[PDB]
RNA sequence: AUUGAAAGUUCAAAGCUUAGAUACCCUGGAGGGAAACCAGACUUAACAC
C-alpha cells in the first residue's frame, strides 16, 4: 500500500501500453493509417465490486444457482486476441 | 413512488518495411650470452751398496 502521489506513478506504469498495426496481406507492408495504440490492464489485476439485489424471488435462485456456478467470465473487448478473460471470487466463501 | 426504465465502447486490424559492427590501425620501442675459473699436481718402486 503506497502512498498517492508516487503509487499513481507506480500503477501508471504498471499498465500495458501496446502499439498495434493493420498489415496489407499481399506485400507485408504496412497499410495507410494502421497504426494506433491502446492501453491493456495486466494479468493479476484485480478489481473490486459488488453485486446488489433486490428481494424478489427470481433474485434468489439467480444467487443462488447462477452465481455459484459463476467463476470465468469474459469482460471488456478484443476478446479474439485474447483480453478480458476474468475470474469472479466471491467474498462470501473465500475470508 | 427518482427528468425515470432498458443499452457490454463493441467489431475488423501482425510494430511491420528497408538497413553488412563496418571504416582507419606494423606486437612495436628499449635491452652486450655475458660473469667467475692456474692444463695443473707429484715422483715412486726394485735390488746392489
Amino acid at each position: 500500500v503506497l502512498e498517492d502521489s508516487i503509487g499513481r506513478e507506480v500503477i501508471n506504469r504498471s499498465l500495458i501500453r501496446v502499439r498495434r498495426i493493420r498489415i496489407d496481406r499481399d506485400k507485408k507492408v504496412v497499410e495507410t493509417g494502421g497504426l494506433w495504440s491502446e492501453e491493456y490492464v495486466p494479468m493479476k489485476t484485480i478489481f473490486f465490486s459488488v453485486l446488489l439485489g433486490k428481494e424478489s424471488k427470481e433474485s434468489a435462485i439467480f444467487a443462488s444457482c447462477i452465481l455459484r456456478n459463476l467463476r470465468y467470465v469474459i469482460l471488456g473487448g478484443k476478446e479474439t486476441i485474447g483480453k478480458g478473460i476474468v475470474e469472479l471470487r466471491w467474498v462470501k466463501d473465500v475470508i
